């Protein structure tokens, strides 16, 4: 008879951390 | 006998890139 | 027979945010 179905999947990588922000306001 | 258990499932996918940073300070 | 593959991981979370942005323009 066939085997039972293998085990699940890891989670994947987190995503790339972000790219830096706009400047802020004017001074 | 059954065969044996499945292959194990592939990792997830890489996750989506972080948000853009906050505005910087004032100038 | 081996049983079917295991169901694929679930994917990975977003990253992090970003480093803040540079200070404002002088103004």
């Amino acid at each position: 008879p066939p085997g039972p179905p293998g085990f699940p999947g890891d989670r994947g990588l987190p995503g790339p951390v972000g790219p830096p922000g706009p400047p802020g306001p004017p001074g």
